[PDB]
């Protein structure tokens, strides 16, 4: 036959070959470092041959130059292990063409872009030589990506974009993109702070925050840019991040729960090398990326990849060819880029925004560069990576061999360019000097932040009947032909029933605070694992049609008026993934992106809330204090000692009260429903903006004695201290009581049975339903009505190195000296766990707590 | 036509799994060239075979029960032995081995049925709907035995639990129904325990047709899921070490093969999954391969896969490293055993991870209590159609001649039969009186005068081992001063923390010992203090001076050796692996360095679910060493505190040293006395930043060589000095670096009516040292507890209570003196740092 078929059967493998795994051999690195194969007869005597291409005929030299010009150059490509066709054909088209070479506006933009990079850095490292500033030097080209990431982003008419990045390039970018004042950077390398700036006790300048306006160079559009503040922890700030975009999204109505699938708000999130590879964080954040309950329409992700990670280098830091492999398991393209081709790299932003705004999904750039100092300014690399850095010092800088292309094109002179060096310098001395001339200020120690947040006068909780019967009838009010499961329609009919009669559940009452927030107009976003049904078979926020899988979600009723109209409010409840720390973060970030919604996060058990301690320690319990960002969060932990072992007994109360200071946050243990509801409603309205821990029950959601009566909910408030009702209601003595019983939670009804069975009028028990802030005015006027009191004692089911003990048997008698001195402790023995791991065994333990407080 | 076929067989080879018969539930060119041959490369050279045979191969291989993902692997040498075995003909079990199989199924489903008529109300976690498990684990077991290797390591969730441990493991029936009964043996009993389904057992496997044995452990766990994924890996690498297989030893045949299962919904959720994946290729973490198992019942409790995962499979996160990946019909047994036994060849042949996900269903409810209907009621109307996979095999087998009915049923009525004798046995027991679970405190104790102090000829050694470099070997010149130092410090004293820290390592490695220290730039040190390893400056050759303290003067081993590496960026992973090596091998010296002790609460699980409590929990006793950067310097609040609050908090029933050392010989005496007690608990060290270079902060030779431990100091005025313990009327205590701070400001001021006492041990307190200690100051009106922690941080939050409590004639009155309380550890800025510092050691002397 005729040997062009063979050939041309190898061309084919070639394209291919090309396609899959020309990126294993671009030339992407600026450092440099790094006979039975079938030919089928192809050869270099074959270069101006014509071969058959699916259509088209070309020659083999020119195939050739379009594949080597497209996946071996500076770009390397990863795509084909997307699932889709139509995304690889997308990628294949804009990749496989010869670009369009930039004006040379476009050029000299780019060149003033890592002009304002190099200077800014050189500029801090004369004037603050022993001051950290975690240097961009080695990795300029990141300005002239992230402004094209933006300036395309403002091309499709998107809303806004906000970062989220660590320490590499942080004040650059701050100043660079952003537009965060060079003289506000260079007052904190000055330490001369104002009074706005020295607020709370505050952070570090590389983990802060800036908002601004990008204004096109080259069009009539502008978009926002935020870049949000973050802990030292790498990568945490990631889920945080994409539950801000989320909950702005879902503010203007674009994206999953909107009208329209514009997705208008863009997370651009930045990461280290080895941070990408090493923290679990970030393939947890990947995996929410196409869930109803947390999707973003795709994350544009920057790695500034330069192949070191402190003294570390990547074959000790990751198992994966590339640090952004795990970005492929959500179908994501990647494209590695040569950090030293400023208009390659610039190109790959662009095409990442079109890919992103095409398909609503992620988008990885992997910036290859380097790290022209040590890891810190103080550092000695050589020490550790004695070649990188021979190699690092003959390198010239991205700035100064794009400043020669540019010269050598024709562009502009060498004076031209040195001018325009020298300008951008003489602006930087001068705001330099004028921060310097500034008054200096007094340095005082750190002030807590408790008093900046206070409870509007007033605020009433209370609802009426009418309120109440709505949601309860929203129950039974079910879409024409709808099949409710056989065991779940007694609980809608209960609920009807508690609405009109009272003897209001636990779970119901939780369902008319959030049922009552939404027919005021507010959005209520509640997740967790299992939480539309509940863990515990109690919530049914959303129930199954039994013959056709079709949800109805009785709250969502309430976001319509009886008249038609809509409240403006909402109800968001999901199943979340089989996260803790992602899925935690992005709650915490949903709130700070939307102050006005009520945003619930439940865990399975407080057993795992743990998982999310970096979260609860840099976020949650600290962010106000360190950088003004505020979040009023709520965490449902259930929490109880009921037999099921150390997994399935506590939130861990000890430790929230610990990391508790300056009013950061409240942490509740609500013993009653009508008192949760209260709480719950309390916390949606008081324009407070700090989160909200609560310890929810478990068996105590069926417990027959803990059920709340209609006037609970109408004429009532939240009680952070409860008395015994028949003391306050009832026809009980307080002058006969001598023994005081101080707790909180579901102890209280054994406590209180065995009361009632011994007839024990000389014991009282007082419940602190707040834990935090402690109720201090309001416990001292509840003790003032027991005058006869010879003994007090906190009891709880804790072991003694855990609950509220080791908070409250120091506080108490130092906040309260003529109330608790003497206070004595009732619990478990102190335990390196939260407690036994059998049923029989907790049972034995819980009766000598019961005993030991009647004894 | 030609061109049609390659890029048919490449379509099959990448996106075949896609359209693979692999889901029990079932839930979701021309054709006249059939007779035309084609050139194909085949696995014994190029062919020429048949396009309708080519289809055949292809549809077999990667369209039926197994769904076959390797194309993403860059090795092509893994491609093609995947292709070899996948797509010729499969080797048909005997008729015996068919036999084994099917009673592998019958114990699986016959052991839950047997648990549900006799514990209808408590929880199991059934594996029902995936008995498949049980045959699949058998064959990989097997076929590691096959091989020779060693020992098979299982970790693994709640999934079939039970069923794992009794018909694999071998824990026998009458343990786990006297856990059912609640009727426990004093030993069953012991510490505070954990629920049934998070116990482990070992034993010996013994092939049933081949002439191997195998020894095979599952190891114990909480309930965060995957928590103990990093755990497993930790554990096989420090068997490997021990049996000179893997990584550091003399062959690589990797015997110990860590076998991990899942669940579908946590093995996509959990990023401690990624974390340890990561791992896998790494020098100071490879195991030479995982074979992971998810039992992938297409459910998360109420939760369906959608609202779990953003990838197509649970597995994708796996692909990140390589592994093959194999999804199998659980419906069919023999492919279940087929891909096991294959899944074990490739960890063999190329010593890396391989991904079983078994698709299968949940019968019950998530638990046997909860009802699945009323959230998933299609799922549970078609999972309601389904025969077993036992019954459609048992009828597979009656129907090929196999067997017969009455065998069938006989072989099933014996082993029901067995578990009602042993059940009857166990319910035959007498019931004792329940009584509240006890501190394991006094089940560890240390020896009586335990002596670390080491000779001069030790630390000269150590020191001489520092400039001892290779022929030709070119020190960097910033490094070589730290060399000569170290050499100086070891025969004139003033020896620094860092030197300290190597004496006694060095001198444990001199003694025989294995030492494995890892953390983010542990080789180096963050504060370019340690140089465990240095770099020669024109060739990049490593050189460790502490190895060469594993050989003897005249040349003999000591057995001994150190084992130093940089971490990966984790800290749940790097933890978790950390305390496993150490439960692995207890002979060892194992240590841990977070970056700051800032960044450890990204271990928060692994810390509160094993290093604080598995002691208690299941009797598995762990020595890991935490090393915790700790100090307030203005360097912000994520670069100031290892939360000491949070671990005293934690501390409970003497489960963990915890120490704060303020002197370089104190430090050393506090790692040797770790290293030499024959104690099995866990020590937490808040170790030092500046005061590394602090040159108050140094050592005399006389304290390594004539000294030990020392759970509280005095100021050596007193011990040693001419100072006056009768002129003091206020008393300082304190730990760490503030010390050198209030002693620096005594001595300015001549305050001979104030000293300051040291608490070297934070935890269990040295109660009997500190009231010796007190007594010799009679005159003392006031003490303080001084700190540079927020009031709600550092040691006050516990030593506030418990010392006026455990010491009422001593600290009655016992006042604070500290920063202020902080919802974060310290200020953001160097300047309010400093002002609050001085604020202290004015109230101090105020
Ligand atoms: C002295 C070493 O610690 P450190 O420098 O103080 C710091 O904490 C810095 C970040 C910060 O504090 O904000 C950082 S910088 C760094 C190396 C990062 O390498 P890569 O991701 O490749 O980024 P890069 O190459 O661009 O640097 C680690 C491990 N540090 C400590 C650290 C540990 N673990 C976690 C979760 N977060 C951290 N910040
Ligand atoms: C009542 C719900 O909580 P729970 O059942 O008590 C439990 O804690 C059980 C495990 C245990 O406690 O050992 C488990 S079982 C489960 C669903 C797992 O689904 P999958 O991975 O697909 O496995 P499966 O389908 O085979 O079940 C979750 C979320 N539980 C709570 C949980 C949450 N978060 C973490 C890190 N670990 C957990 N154990
Ligand atoms: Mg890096
Ligand atoms: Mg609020
Ligand atoms: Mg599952
Ligand atoms: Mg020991």
């Amino acid at each position: 036959g005729d040997s062009i078929e063979d050939k041309n059967a190898r061309v084919i493998e070639l394209i291919a070959a090309y396609r899959n795994r020309g990126h294993l051999m671009a030339d992407i690195d600026p450092l440099r470092l790094d006979l039975d194969v079938n030919s089928h007869g192809l050869t270099l005597w074959d270069l101006d041959r014509e071969f058959k291409v699916d259509v088209q005929r070309k020659k083999l030299r020119d195939i050739l130059s379009v594949l080597r010009d497209a996946y071996c150059r500076h770009v390397g490509v990863e795509y084909t292990h997307i699932l889709e066709p139509e995304q690889q054909r997308w990628i294949q088209e804009r990749v496989e063409t010869k670009h369009d070479k930039p004006t040379v506006a476009e050029q000299k933009y780019i060149l003033s872009k890592l002009n304002a990079a190099e200077a800014f850095e050189t500029f801090l490292q004369t004037k603050y030589v022993g001051q950290k500033r975690f240097s961009l030097e080695g990795a300029e080209t990141v300005i002239p990506m992230m402004d094209a990431v933006i300036d395309q982003c403002a091309e499709h008419g998107l809303d806004e974009v906000v970062i989220a990045m660590p320490h590499r390039g942080r004040l650059n970018v701050l100043a660079n993109i952003v537009g965060k004042p060079y003289s506000q950077i260079f007052s904190e390398f000055e330490g001369n702070l104002n009074p706005s700036q020295a607020h709370g006790s505050g952070d570090v300048k590389y983990h802060l925050g800036a908002t601004g306006t990008y204004i096109q160079m080259f069009g009539d559009n502008d978009i926002e840019v935020s870049l949000t503040a973050n802990p030292s922890h790498l990568e945490a700030v990631d889920p945080v991040l994409e539950g801000l975009v989320r909950a702005k999204q879902d503010l203007l109505d674009t994206g999953e729960e909107g009208s329209d699938n514009r997705f208008s708000v863009v997370p651009l999130m930045l990461h280290g090398d080895a941070a990408f590879a090493g923290q679990g964080v970030v393939a947890e954040t990947l995996n929410l990326a196409l869930l109803r309950g947390y999707r973003t329409g795709g994350t544009i992700h920057i790695v500034v990849n330069n192949q070191i990670g402190f003294t570390t280098a990547p074959t000790d830091s990751r198992s994966s060819e590339y640090c952004t492999d795990v970005a492929k398991m959500i179908g994501a393209p990647i494209f590695h880029v040569n950090g030293d081709d400023p208009e390659a790299c610039a190109w790959v932003a662009r095409l990442a925004v079109d890919f992103r705004q095409a398909f609503k999904k992620d988008v990885v750039i992997d910036m290859l560069c380097y790290r022209r100092r040590g890891h810190n300014e103080g550092d000695d690399p050589s020490m550790t990576q004695p070649y990188m850095y021979d190699v690092i010092d003959t390198k010239r800088g991205s700035r100064k061999a794009y400043t020669e292309a540019l010269i050598g094109r024709g562009d502009i002179s060498m004076k031209e360019a040195e001018d325009a060096l020298r300008d951008y310098q003489g602006q930087l001395e001068r705001v330099f000097n004028e921060v310097r001339e500034l008054e200096k200020h007094e340095i005082e120690p750190s002030e807590s932040v408790e008093a900046d947040q206070q409870i509007p006068s007033k605020l009433a909780t209370a609802v009426d009947k009418a309120m109440l019967q709505r949601i309860g009838d929203a129950h039974l009010a079910l879409p024409e032909g709808f099949t409710v499961h056989p065991r779940v329609r007694p609980v809608l009919e209960k609920r009807r029933e508690m609405a009109y009669e009272g003897r209001i559940d636990w779970a119901f009452a939780e369902l008319l605070a959030l049922g009552s927030l939404i027919a005021e107009g507010k959005l209520v976003r509640l997740s967790g694992q299992d939480t539309q049904r509940g863990t515990f078979t109690q919530r049914h926020a959303v129930i199954v049609d039994r013959k056709t899988g079709e949800e109805f979600t009785p709250l969502q009723l309430l976001a319509t008026n009886p008249d038609g109209t809509p409240t403006g409010g909402k109800f968001l409840v999901y199943n979340s993934a089989l996260s803790e720390f992602a899925a935690v973060g992005f709650e915490y970030g949903y709130s700070v992106g939307n102050p006005d919604a009520m945003v619930l996060w439940e865990a399975q058990f407080g057993d795992f809330v743990n998982g999310a301690q970096s979260i609860i320690d840099e976020f949650i319990s600290s962010g106000e204090a360190k950088w003004g960002q505020l979040s009023d969060v709520v965490l449902l932990l259930p929490h109880g000692h009921e037999g099921q072992g150390p997994d399935h007994t506590s939130g861990r109360i000890e430790r929230f009260l610990q990391l508790w200071a300056e009013g950061s946050m409240t942490i509740a243990m609500p013993s009653t429903p009508a008192n949760y509801f209260h709480l719950l409603r309390r916390h949606g309205k008081d324009g407070i903006q700090r989160p909200l821990i609560v310890f929810t029950p478990k068996s105590m959601l069926r417990n027959k004695a803990a059920v709340s009566d209609i006037r609970d909910f109408t004429e009532s408030k939240f009680r952070s201290v409860l008395e015994e009702p028949m003391y306050t209601d009832g026809e009980g003595d307080r002058n006969k009581v001598t023994r005081l019983l101080l707790t909180s939670g579901k102890i209280y009804y054994e406590l209180a049975a065995r009361k009632a069975k011994e007839n024990r009028e000389d014991v009282a028990i007082v419940r602190i339903e707040q834990l935090a802030p402690l109720p201090r005015r309001r416990l001292a006027e509840t003790l003032d009505r027991y005058p006869n009191v010879k003994e007090k004692f906190w009891v709880q089911e804790e072991p003694a190195n855990q609950g509220a003990w080791p908070s409250f048997g120091l506080t108490l008698p130092e906040i309260l000296p003529d109330h608790f001195t003497g206070l004595k402790r009732i619990s478990r023995r102190a335990m390196s766990a939260p407690s036994s791991g059998s049923s029989k065994v907790h049972a034995v333990e819980q009766q000598e707590i019961l005993d030991t407080a009647f004894g």
